[PDB]
């Protein structure tokens, strides 16, 4: 339940029963031969795993530093790493005899992934989404509707991601017997941070095998963007015991760390409790304060407790990249490698480019390209302008 | 050169020189050890081949007849099969010493694939696109520019795909010494129909191996959508010599075959010469306009190798309306969690009707040629 001082089950007593049932089911099914057969089958044939590890040769040469590989989570079904978690939890839900899935979403990407997994497995899907995010993400709302999911606008509180999570928790207490609450990052009360990390760790396991095959050795650095932290945990976790491999999580620097408009919880937040977990949050008064990022998936005031832990024990380092830096990396990757990255993933690219220039040419960097940029074209069109 | 009577190389003297140079280069490089090491490496690490073969279990059980499998070309980098052709030809261009790629596009999808491949190999990319299509494909135009390509609006003639092809050809005769013309389907003069089919046949070879692993046998029917015909040939070509395997191409029925608003060249068109080849074209007489809700299927002509297959009766060709493809778009999204391209939805729509007639022991493979992210704006307006 804890990662050092972070994690826990900071929830009302009505949630402890449901969380214990989930913890017991997961402990049984995680190593069950039939569950993993079906999971791997769906990941292979429906999601398209494994994804490749791609040597960004032009980008490497242009910077003239370390070798930059991209783990291509942009190629999984739906365009983001979120699918790995959505399938895992939706299948777990089916094996527990649940008929309905609920989920929070802010950017809409998790909402879409949950709706896809729900469609696949013949399950009912309701997505809680803050009204401000509904307005901002008209196309993802439409994807969810096409996929057969029902989107429920959340009008309470700040009308955004944190409020959707709380409304989803309120639903789950009343409906847990037939409903699984499908959380979209390594956040929330135990066992969710563990379950989501476990279902994303396939990224790192593939990456480790692919890099040893491609280069005969472990990478020097692994770089991943961090919103809540699931894609980073997925690629990090199989290298945690490899002491030589530096892990770098990249948070949303927004308009700048001193601008007050960012989502860098580990960098500038404080220890706090929200959504069932003890972790780092941006807060003023005790009030969990609004976050910002040009990348909608990084727009969350908190962070997963396992990242707080890895930062505390200094196993991983955490940095911030601004909106402008990510936007330059989005354009740069597109025209240098013909890969349009997600704006979230562009933060990790942006940092990797700075980091490669310093490092030696014999050394190796893996960047987790967590998603594709199709979803972000409207945004980039507005902000970068038509060209 | 030819496929039965169809195909050929009916171009002026200014095109004979570059086309012959391309045939020699293609002969040289198609089986070269170094060329294939680079191609398979790019298809694996950058494009993400192989793509899976998916058993659509809920769709199959719902319909209650044949097992429907989907060849998941929607998962290739870029979201459509065209990437296969774009990499192969762009690589060929690099091996021939070319620094520039030109290409036609109407839907924008070949334009994006060529832009991506050009970015990948460090080549200049100019995309010829009709002004009517430039106006209807804002986001694909943005994608191309984002990928470092330039988009040259074509204002001659009907301001769409056929005219853009013509302008690229006029460019290529002037610039062939350093430019490769990257054609986007199995059309145009020899050797383009052969080259494009060869670069897409990876689809069919994977699908064959995959269905043998899953089911222990070849499929009873393969169903693919047909615009120019590159995704259909890709999946058809490895099964041509397997006599038991039925091949079904699905053209755009549009507003209806009786309506005059469709792109079913094989079904309702006449034989003629255009863009240096003998094939089927919709005719008024002269070549007339085409229409489909799926922009990728919106072309009045069709590949000569499909004309050949239709004649020998090796492959059967059918049409599916806008309405029918739309219903299949929604059905596959809701039932399987896969949002198909509207082009691909034509293939799904026909495979669904066909599955109903067939038995539960029998197998259909549908080429799911692309994903539907690009079509959401169009589907939103109709919805
Ligand atoms: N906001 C993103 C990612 C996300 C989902 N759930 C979260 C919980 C915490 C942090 C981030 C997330 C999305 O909905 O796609
Ligand atoms: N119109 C589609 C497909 C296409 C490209 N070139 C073609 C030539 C003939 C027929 C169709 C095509 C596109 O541009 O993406
Ligand atoms: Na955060
Ligand atoms: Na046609």
């Amino acid at each position: 339940m804890w990662f050092g001082e972070f994690g826990g089950q900071y929830v009302p007593e009505t949630l402890i029963g449901p969380l214990k049932e989930l913890e017991k089911a997961y402990k049984r099914f995680k190593d069950d031969e039939e569950f993993n057969r079906q999971l791997n089958y769906y990941l292979k044939t429906w999601a398209g795993r494994p994804t490749p590890l791609y040597y960004a040769k032009r980008l490497t040469e242009k910077i003239g530093g370390a070798k930059v590989y991209l783990k291509r989570e942009d190629l999984v079904h739906g365009g983001a790493h979120k699918t790995n978690n959505a399938i895992g939890q939706a299948l777990l839900a089916k094996f527990m005899g649940k008929t309905r899935l609920i989920a929070e979403t802010g950017a809409g990407q998790h909402g879409v992934a949950t709706a896809m997994a729900g469609a696949l497995l013949g399950m009912k899907v309701d997505i809680y989404m803050g009204a401000e995010d509904v307005e901002r993400q008209k196309m993802n709302v439409f994807r969810m509707k096409l996929l057969g999911a029902n989107v429920i606008p959340v009008n309470s509180g700040s009308r955004t991601l944190k409020d959707a999570i709380n409304e989803a928790l309120r639903d789950w207490v009343a409906t847990f017997e037939y409903t699984h609450y499908l959380i979209g990052s390594v956040v929330g009360p135990h066992p969710y941070p563990t379950i989501v990390r476990d279902f994303q760790s396939v990224i790192g396991r593939e990456a480790k095998a692919q890099i040893l095959e491609a280069e005969g050795q472990l990478p020097d650095v692994i770089v991943a963007c961090v919103g809540g932290g699931s894609n980073a945990m997925g690629i990090f976790y199989p290298f945690v015991n490899d002491k030589k491999v530096k892990l770098v999580g990249v948070e949303a620097g927004g308009k700048g760390l001193e601008s007050g408009k960012h989502s860098a919880s580990l960098n500038a937040g404080q220890v706090g409790v929200s959504h069932g977990m003890l972790s780092y949050f941006l807060q003023d008064e005790g009030q969990i304060k609004p976050s910002h990022s040009i990348a909608p998936g990084l727009d969350y005031p908190g962070v997963g407790p396992e990242h707080a832990y890895l930062k505390k024990i200094q196993r991983a380092e955490y940095v911030a990249v601004t909106d402008e830096e990510a936007l330059k990396a989005f354009h740069e990757l597109s025209r240098t490698e013909g890969i349009i990255p997600a704006l979230e993933s562009a933060h990790a690219v942006a940092y990797a480019m700075k980091l490669a220039k310093e490092m030696s040419r014999d050394e190796i960097i893996i960047v987790n390209l967590s998603g594709r940029g199709d979803k972000d074209l409207d945004i980039v069109l507005k902000v970068s302008g038509n060209v």
